């Protein structure tokens, strides 16, 4: 029941004992493992205490105060206003540890070493789409620091009925736009194609071309999603040139330096936030490898070898993995000479170990999905390859959630 | 109970129905996934029957003679004999039929598209470790055909009692040694130094060099196990060049041809067979990623990036990934120069792939522990990366045993 973790590299080992407090279930049984599925799968007044309970517990253990009078009243207060209101509100602490905790407990998040140093905006008297967007670039002004890329969140008002909800349809912040050509091809990101489309159909004049940031397109309440451009002074971007290749700036690439997820749900003591942008920083590979090198992605492994006079003809004369290496050492060096925070897949996974030994510490565990935490390229020769790694669900956590454009009742 | 696997870069979508059939377990609960751990974790005559009526039941099954009388006649036969034995001998159809499937239900083997083209050698006539080095060297010499490598399996007598046990001690049947220095470093394969140790211990007269093929320690009947030394002529080696870098040469790096596992288990019908080397070929990334760039293997990433002339000084130049691209080129490229049998990791996950969809539609299903089927190298750019797998435990199956040097009384 106290699993132990080994690390075949280092013979380290590590006990779990906080899978123990795991509440959620993972989709795997005794008889199937599902770690590899990508996607795994109103609210009553009853199932809502247990889970406040649950949640204030920890929170006021980590300030040194569990039991006290001053729990005790809170537990009271928020018993009862769930009583007379089916739903309660939140402390701004309570909130803010609720949002560290959900990054805390991000199983597939190999960024977490930061998880205590999130600045979370609280964005709960918001009503409007307008003020989404106020928000949002007031999030986006703040994490992006001039390239001195600051964690943040974001958090609209919780869940109620679950016809008003607030809603970033946008899956990013900051995306670049996808168009099917007429000859059947895409121009920018295929990924986005058909989100393009829906700011298209809500009435995007679109530049069609390659790197055209999205708008916003923001539900406020319920209501019908509404259109704004993020002023692009806001949005900061890195030409990706090579240290070596001088024909690679004339593959005319580049990459916004702000990863900022928001198309995912926050679940705080049973509150459930359904639009909560959160945004870090980049590790290289996401950029190099799967944006620039997923074949439903830009797809850029063609060119990039061609200019690099790469024996194309045979699978096996590695063509792909050399030219893939050459792409990423020009992210990480294009995101660096502009003084944008970036961090190296050998430097992100070794902190995650870091990471992993001071939460096993003092924490007894931390939970991790190895199918995500390794990287897409060069997996062995990191430090997360060769560690065991229990996966198990832990709350206040971010999950995922339906596109609201197959959920919501139009108008 | 019928669940859906997809692949997130085609869209295509297979049901597996195969999982039903599973009977082991693998280690996950509803609460934790384990997905990652590396190894999780006598037998009586009431257990036998069930298991070799299920063996037998899908054994009469494959061959379009499904509870017939000759099937029903084996089935009491072998009834029988457990209740007379205690055990019982399969037919060499049976035996041949469940060493394939033992490959076939492996679920972190990547190669087994060639799974029923598998050559079966039936040892269970041998008696002594002076016979079992006679059949592993004619295995060997048949399986390496003179670099036109033909996979093979050669099956010792099955466990009775347990303290009767056949063992070959090696975990591959050619292996490097690895010997400790007077300053802590390592020569040779610093896996297999303790290994080396117990073949000194046992009166070998090693060549205390880098790539010193380790005798034979092979134990039969349970017996203490003795030592023979392969016929140098038997072991194909492949000199590692480089198609650009003339340098790559004076790395002096080799490697042996033959990847032949012989340290675990194949259960067949409830049968133990805990002797039963197979083998196959080499993917390129398993010499060129783990064996030369492991850590705490031969770890040569350091020396190849100084002959490259790389900016070593820096994490995020990518140094240790450039360099792991041009050694397994190299592996590639020197094995097919060769002629001997090699497969890169584009090659074989594409096949996999392929394998999973004849599996999917013929069989209701393939078991996949993605962790083990992506590569090392590269992840991402090959097509099993985005391919969602179950995992579940098939049997008849490979599994693994402890070392017996932990298990063994002496004399
Ligand atoms: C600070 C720098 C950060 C880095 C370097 C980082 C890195 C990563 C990477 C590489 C992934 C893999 C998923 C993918 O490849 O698309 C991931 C997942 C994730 N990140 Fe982090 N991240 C950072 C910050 C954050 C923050 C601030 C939050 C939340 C407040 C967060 C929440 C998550 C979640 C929830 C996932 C998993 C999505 C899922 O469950 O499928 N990350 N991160
Ligand atoms: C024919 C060419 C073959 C190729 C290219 C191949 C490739 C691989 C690779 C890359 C692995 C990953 C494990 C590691 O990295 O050490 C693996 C595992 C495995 N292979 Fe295959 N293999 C082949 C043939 C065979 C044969 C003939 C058998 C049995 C008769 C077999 C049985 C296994 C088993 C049981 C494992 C998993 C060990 C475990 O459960 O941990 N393989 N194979
Ligand atoms: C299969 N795809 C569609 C899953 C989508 C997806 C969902 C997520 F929750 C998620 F975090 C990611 C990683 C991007 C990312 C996010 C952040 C954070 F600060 F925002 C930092 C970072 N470095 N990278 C991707
Ligand atoms: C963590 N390590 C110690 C696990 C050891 C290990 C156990 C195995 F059963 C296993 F198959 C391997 C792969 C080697 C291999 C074997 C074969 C086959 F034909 F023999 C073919 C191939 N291409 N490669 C490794
Ligand atoms: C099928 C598989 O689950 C899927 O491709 C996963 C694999 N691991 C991943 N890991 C990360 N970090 N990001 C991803 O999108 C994925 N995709
Ligand atoms: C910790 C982890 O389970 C371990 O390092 C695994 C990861 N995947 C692997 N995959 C293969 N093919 N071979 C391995 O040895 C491993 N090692
Ligand atoms: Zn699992």
């Amino acid at each position: 029941r106290f699993l132990k973790v080994k690390n075949w590299e280092t013979d380290v080992v590590l006990t779990d004992t906080l899978h123990l407090k795991s509440t959620l279930e993972t989709g795997c049984t005794e008889h199937i493992c599902m770690g590899s599925i990508m996607l795994p799968s109103v609210a009553t007044k009853d199932q809502l205490f247990p889970l406040a309970k649950e949640f204030l517990d920890q929170y006021y253990s980590s300030i040194k105060r569990f039991g006290s009078k001053a729990h005790m009243d809170r537990l009271e207060e928020v018993n009862k206003e769930i009583e007379s209101t089916s739903t309660y509100q939140l402390k701004d602490t309570e909130l803010i540890y609720g949002a560290k905790h959900a990054w805390r407990n991000a199983s597939r998040c190999v960024g977490r070493i930061q998880w205590s140093k999130l600045q979370v905006f609280d964005a709960r008297d918001c009503t409007t789409a307008h003020g989404m967007f106020n928000y949002i670039c007031n999030h986006v002004k703040y994490a992006t620091n001039k390239g001195n890329l600051r964690s943040a969140i974001t958090i609209f008002p919780q869940r109620t009925d679950g016809k008003h909800d607030f809603r970033v349809w946008n899956s990013q912040l900051i995306r670049y736009a996808g168009y099917k050509q007429p000859d059947g091809s895409t121009l920018g990101d295929p990924a986005n194609v058909q989100f393009t489309e829906i700011c298209i159909q809500q009435g995007w004049k679109a530049p069609r071309g390659r790197f055209d940031v999205l708008p916003l397109l923001l539900q406020a309440n319920g209501n019908d999603p509404e259109l704004f451009q993020i002023p692009p002074e806001l949005v900061l971007e890195v030409p990706i040139r090579h240290p070596k290749f001088d024909w690679f700036k004339d593959l005319g690439l580049k990459w916004y330096g702000l990863p900022a997820v928001s198309n995912m749900l926050l679940e705080i003591g049973g509150l459930e936030f359904s639009a909560c942008p959160f945004s870090g920083w980049y590790m290289g590979t996401e950029i190099g490898v799967r944006d620039y090198c997923d074949n439903s992605r830009y797809n850029i492994l063609e060119e990039v070898a061609k200019k690099m006079d790469l024996d194309m003809r045979k699978t096996s004369s590695l063509w792909k993995d050399q030219a893939l290496v050459e792409i990423n050492i020009a992210v990480l060096y294009s995101f660096q000479s502009d003084k944008v925070t970036i961090v190296d897949h050998h430097s992100a996974t070794e902190s995650f170990i870091k990471h992993m030994e001071n939460e096993y510490r003092c924490r007894g565990g931390c939970p991790a999905d190895w199918v995500w935490i390794v990287p897409p390229m060069s997996g062995s020769i990191t430090p997360v390859f060769h560690q065991e790694m229990l996966n198990y669900r832990l709350t206040p956590s971010f999950e995922y959630q339906p596109d609201p454009w197959n959920t919501h009742v139009w108008k």
